[PDB]
């Protein structure tokens, strides 16, 4: 009954937000456009960040399913999971639509406070749990020589938010499709040793 | 000459603050007149639009096609790797492109009202990629990069990693030293794609 309301309501947002900004697009506006009360977005959603942060849930993985992911080869389920991802980019309108918002069409003012920090404590935790990866003897041993866990992890994710950027910015750049393996392929042939 | 250029970088530093604090979208420009310690109809006279301004505002902190081409013109894989770490590097030693940056990744939405902005920094990443792409596509460079690695794979690959570098740091600090990490963050990169390294 009420799950239907706030599907309703997050879809007006995300149409929204992303036609207009996140800054110019109001609560009431959201409202108005999802066919509902004000009060009805305000009961469920409370503010706009925590909004904006429901709405990214939708999209993201939650951590059960990342570790499960990445517990034969962790290497290559990695390697499979960031392949995934960038090709999600084409095969999921939903996610691209979000992640733009995401990436182009909000500015992290106080209003947004919640938000960010969120966010930070998602990208904190995969990074987290590649460092804790790469640390792992059976995958630490494969490192080149002065590859620590701690850069690995941190060079490898600014490549996916990279891609995930410019790609949103100019869809132009690539094809995520049958290009996605050979844009991640020199950033896992330069950490690991066999590849 | 000299009398409304100075002008021109009050008004430009009074955004700059302001864009910092609120972010572009809560900022006007009569909020940054009013800053800037200056009328409303100067920064429209100088500026004449938000997009405009925030533009100008990122030339201050852009290198020039020419200066990008020279540097890259021995080894010039190892000059766009130089060319790399010093733009992370930048990122401590220049507070003004710190801000300006910040501004640009984490403090602006790219509407309508900033339509012209996008186009240009569009424009500017373009040529930087084009111009990867074109040292990769050398002979001389080319026949260096791993089997299947193309120069449009490859230029895309390394602004990608820059990008993300750059958003990263500034959305949380604390990942990493671009100083003493830098060259550990790009080396993988950089020995993914070329033979030797």
């Amino acid at each position: 009954d009420s799950e239907k309301t706030r599907t309703a309501i997050l879809l007006a947002a995300e149409e929204l937000f992303l036609e207009k900004g996140v800054s110019h697009t109001s609560l009431e506006q959201i409202a108005r456009a999802a066919g509902v009360t004000r009060g009805a977005v305000y009961w469920h959603f409370q503010n706009k960040a925590h909004l904006f942060n429901e709405m990214l849930n939708q999209v993201r993985l939650p951590p059960e399913q990342l570790t499960e992911r990445l517990s034969s080869d962790p290497l290559r389920s990695l390697y499979d999971l960031c392949l995934e991802a960038v090709q999600s980019l084409l095969t999921q309108e939903k996610k691209r639509r979000i992640l733009t918002i995401l990436m182009q069409r909000c500015e992290f003012t106080e209003e947004l406070r919640e938000a960010q920090e969120r966010n930070n404590a998602f990208v904190q935790m995969f990074i987290e749990l590649c460092e804790q990866l790469f640390a792992r003897d059976e995958c630490r041993v494969r490192l080149h020589p002065g590859m620590t866990p701690r850069i690995a992890s941190r060079a490898l994710h600014a490549l996916i938010l990279g891609l995930f950027n410019d790609w949103l910015r100019d869809p132009r750049l690539f094809d995520p499709d049958t290009d996605a393996e050979h844009l991640l392929e020199p950033m896992f042939r330069g950490l690991v040793r066999d590849w």
